């Protein structure tokens, strides 16, 4: 059920179908993507600036930042959505580090539904400054995926691409992707 088959549509990128979204994997610095949502993992006072954040903070710009500390002050949030700033993206979505990370990409899945939104991007959540292992990260996403392909509710989400800082931590979510595919 559900898993298509591993192949690489350009160097370095791997792909396969999870019922109709295609799940891509590949190296790289998320600040230079472009999709519906970017994905920013944070600490539970959505003002981190080391790793992935520091990276996101700084090219979303100033007015992202102060979005962020806005938002943390009127209540107590599991995640934030905020405008792109200068990313190339419709809005980000900063979730936390340290959460559980299956409800994370669970959230992101439905926010990007009420959206219509098509094209989703995230780092590999949690194995930064929240120091989660990397191969329970990988089961945790791609296991939100399949939930949400298995209640029927992909209608608008057509991609989901996580951009990974170390070549190893790819490696990881590769090793994952075969022992899943069809
Ligand atoms: C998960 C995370 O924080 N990853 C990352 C991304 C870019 C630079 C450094 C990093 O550690
Ligand atoms: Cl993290
Ligand atoms: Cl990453």
């Amino acid at each position: 059920m559900f898993y298509g088959t591993v192949s690489s549509p350009d160097s370095g990128v791997y792909e396969m179908k999870i019922g109709s979204i295609i799940f891509q994997v590949a190296s790289g610095d998320i600040t230079k993507e472009e999709a519906d949502v970017i994905v920013n993992s944070t600490s539970n006072s959505f003002n981190l600036k080391a790793g992935v954040s520091k990276a996101i903070l700084e090219c979303a710009g100033q007015n992202v930042e102060r979005e962020c500390s806005q938002q943390a002050q009127q209540r107590k949030n599991d995640y934030i959505i905020t405008g792109g700033g200068f990313l190339r993206c419709k809005n980000i979505i900063h979730v936390i580090g340290g959460n559980d990370v299956k409800s994370s990409v669970s959230s992101v899945l439905q926010e990007c539904e009420k959206k219509n939104y098509s094209s989703i991007c995230l780092p590999a959540i949690g194995t930064g400054n929240a120091k989660q292992h990397p191969d329970k990260v990988a089961e945790a996403i791609i296991d939100a995926i399949e939930d949400f392909v298995q209640k029927g509710s992909a209608q608008s989400v057509k991609k989901v691409k996580v951009v990974i800082f170390l070549p190893q931590v790819l490696d990881v979510f590769y090793a994952n992707m075969k022992k899943r595919e069809g």
